[PDB]
Parts: C-alpha cells; sequence; structure tokens
C-alpha cells in the first residue's frame, strides 16, 4: 500500500496516492469530480476522477461496478483505458470513494468543430470507427457518441469517452422512437451526426424536443418504406410513424454541396433509416473515403466481454464488494 495524502479541491475532499503531485481542477458534474495530475511514476499528465456518491443506491453502486468493469476492459489506443484504480480505504468495511486515472487529455471535439477541412474529417472519423470497431466486436453499444465525448489531443489523436453507460441531437431514429431492441449502429447513426457538422459547421438535425428531433431526421433520409415499416412491432410507433407527413429521401449530394463526394457516399450509408442497412464500423473502415489511413492489420478486435451481470438483480453490498474486488485485482498496462 502507498502512501496516500489529503486536500480540499473546491468542495471534495482528495486522498490520493503521494505519486501524483499537483492536482488542478477540470470540471465536474453527477459523473464525479476530474482533477488534472502529474504523474511521478510515469512522468505522464493524467486525469484522475473522483466517483461522487459510488454507493448511495441499488443503481448507482451498479453503474460504479459497470463502469470500473468498461475502462479495465478497454485497451485500445482510440478508447481510453485506465491507468490506475485506487481507494484510500484498507478494508472491504471502510471503502466509501472510488478514483479512476486515465490519461489526460482537456480538448473534445466540439472545442474543435466552433475553429476542418476534407483531411481533418478523414483522420478524425477514421479515428472514431477505429474505436467503435473495437468496441463493437466486445459487444458493446457506446448509446451516447456525441462531440463532447470524443477528446482530441494537440497532434489529433482522438478517443473515445463514457462507453456503454448512457445531446439527443445524434441519437438515432428508433431511440427517440423508443425501440427496446436497437443493434450497435445507433453508434455509427451518431457517427454519421458528427461528420456532417464537421464538414459543414453545423448541427445537422437540432432538434428543440423529441419529436421535434423525428421532424428533422424523416426530413432528409424520407419517410419508412415499406420494407422496414413490416419489421416495426410496436402498435404505437408503426402508428406514430406512419401518421406523419410522407417525405421523399433527400439525395445527399445536394444537401452536402460541394463536399467530397467520397464523403457525401459514407454519409449516406451511415444515416440509412432502417437499422438493419446502415453500414457497420469494421466495413466503414474499409470505405474508399478512409483510403489514405485504412490498415486492416492495424484495426484490431477486443477480447471477449462478460457482460452476463447486465442481468443480474443484486444487493447494495453486493455491488459494492464486487467493485472491491475488482479495485484489488487491478494490473496496471506495462
Ligand atoms: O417495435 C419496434 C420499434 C421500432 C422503432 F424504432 F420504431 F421504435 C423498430 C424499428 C426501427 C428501426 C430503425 C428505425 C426505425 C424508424 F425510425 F424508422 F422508425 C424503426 N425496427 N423495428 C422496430 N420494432
Amino acid at each position: 500500500r502507498p502512501t496516500f495524502y489529503r486536500q480540499e479541491l473546491n468542495k471534495t475532499i482528495w486522498e490520493v496516492p503521494e505519486r501524483y503531485q499537483n492536482l488542478s481542477p477540470v470540471g465536474s458534474g453527477a459523473y464525479g469530480s476530474v482533477c488534472a495530475a502529474f504523474d511521478t511514476k510515469t512522468g505522464l499528465r493524467v486525469a484522475v476522477k473522483k466517483l461522487s456518491r459510488p454507493f448511495q443506491s441499488i443503481i448507482h453502486a451498479k453503474r460504479t461496478y459497470r463502469e470500473l468493469r468498461l475502462l479495465k476492459h478497454m485497451k485500445h489506443e482510440n478508447v481510453i483505458g485506465l491507468l490506475d484504480v485506487f481507494t484510500p480505504a484498507r478494508s472491504l468495511e471502510e471503502f466509501n470513494d472510488v478514483y479512476l486515472v486515465t490519461h489526460l487529455m482537456g480538448a473534445d471535439l466540439n472545442n474543435i468543430v466552433k475553429c476542418l477541412t476534407d483531411d481533418h474529417v478523414q483522420f478524425l472519423i477514421y479515428q472514431i470507427l477505429r474505436g467503435l470497431k473495437y468496441i463493437h466486436s466486445a459487444d458493446i453499444i457506446h448509446r451516447d457518441l456525441k462531440p463532447s465525448n470524443l477528446a482530441v489531443n494537440e497532434d489529433s489523436e482522438l478517443k473515445i469517452l463514457d462507453f456503454g453507460l448512457a445531446t439527443r441531437w445524434y441519437r438515432a431514429p428508433e431511440i427517440m422512437l423508443n425501440w427496446m431492441h436497437y443493434n450497435q449502429t445507433v453508434d455509427i447513426w451518431s457517427v454519421g451526426c458528427i461528420m456532417a457538422e464537421l464538414l459543414t459547421g453545423r448541427t445537422l438535425f437540432p432538434g428543440t424536443d423529441h419529436i421535434d428531433q423525428l421532424k428533422l431526421i424523416l426530413r432528409l433520409v424520407g419517410t419508412p418504406g415499406a420494407e422496414l415499416l413490416k419489421k416495426i412491432s410496436s402498435e404505437s410507433a408503426r402508428n406514430y410513424i406512419q401518421s406523419l407527413t410522407q417525405m421523399p429521401k433527400m439525395n445527399f449530394a445536394n444537401v452536402f454541396i460541394g463536399a467530397n463526394p467520397l464523403a457525401v457516399d459514407l454519409l449516406e450509408k451511415m444515416l440509412v433509416l432502417d437499422s438493419d442497412k446502415r453500414i457497420t464500423a469494421a466495413q466503414a473502415l474499409a470505405h474508399a473515403y478512409f483510403a489514405q489511413y485504412h490498415d486492416p492489420d492495424d484495426e484490431p478486435v477486443a477480447d471477449p466481454y462478460d457482460q452476463s451481470f447486465e442481468s443480474r438483480d443484486l444487493l447494495i453490498d453486493e455491488w459494492k464488494s464486487l467493485t472491491y474486488d475488482e479495485v484489488i485485482s487491478f494490473v496496471p498496462p506495462p
């Protein structure tokens, strides 16, 4: 056990081992607090997230467990992964705080949209796909892909954060409609919204609520055709969709006027209404538009990921304790 030490950071008390010096705040919400820090052990500058109220309820105890499990598993250069996880507690008894350490990045991909040429787009969307491809392959849906959770370095290396746990502007139509069985291509939808915005400077679907959000989607990709109408289970949804004014599928080359044609082509493939026909992350990597970056032996997939716990209803002391085992078994990466 290393030697810890204490300090007050704004509202919160922080108790981090001595290897992290010069804590400084960076942002905080109901995620927890994040500080910037120096890691003496590795020379790296890191982000340290102190979780807010890790075990208030059954749903926070599960959230905490899930998030430790996700971070422990992600090892890929376009996806955040865990440098360290630690607590001040020295037994299960006194365990009430969990800290996660990851590579610092602070800028997010919005902090760029308000500053975006063609090759900059290519490199940025190719990286997101290369990380979705890894993510999807362990059988995980990000579910909330959006500019603010895509972090970029000063040399424009990109990493996905906040995966698996979950702004309406980037959600697929099927989620707006509440479909309970959506597949991984909801993430590819959002990628489609994000590349649009980068090439043009504008939000593609700045819906002002969820009905609006959908009006604006169907305006570009058209109302459902019969092949798709026939796969909708839900009475009420079928009825919703089918009761709007019929809208034709727009020509993307008009709407994206003078974008690279290759880029317009990819969009047209990401933004298919029918989620069964949307391109996949692995197939999009092979698309013409990443001609300059695509390499099939440098686009790895993930180890299997045991998500069997998502269907367990456990006590608050049980997730707490499963988390604890996970903090303990943590083997730092090389
Ligand atoms: O019970 C359901 C409910 C839905 C729900 F998405 F519509 F809600 C669906 C969908 C589905 C998929 C993609 C896009 C759409 C669209 F946005 F075009 F309407 C619907 N496929 N199958 C369903 N079965």
